[PDB]
């Protein structure tokens, strides 16, 4: 429902890419899935691509996983 599609939370799948930046983020284990990463500053930032063994999920909105930019523009409040 809406509380659980506020953020986007996405769970990566086996296969798929996930996305950091490691201009901003606070430790490597900091993702975003493709469309936030699309979505936000960091597609303009250095950045690492790594397919997902499965499990995992972007961390688009958590203030304590980018040093700026936290959340992409569409699920930005
Ligand atoms: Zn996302
Ligand atoms: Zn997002
Ligand atoms: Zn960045």
């Amino acid at each position: 429902g809406p509380l659980g599609s506020q953020l986007c939370g996405r769970v990566f799948k086996s296969g798929e890419t996930t996305y950091s930046c490691r201009d901003c983020a606070i430790d490597p284990t900091c993702v975003l899935c493709m469309d936030c990463f699309q979505d936000s500053v960091h597609k303009n930032h250095r950045y690492k691509m790594h397919t997902s063994t499965g499990g995992g999920f972007c961390d688009c909105g958590d203030t304590e996983a980018w040093k700026t930019g936290p959340f992409c523009v569409n699920h930005e409040p």
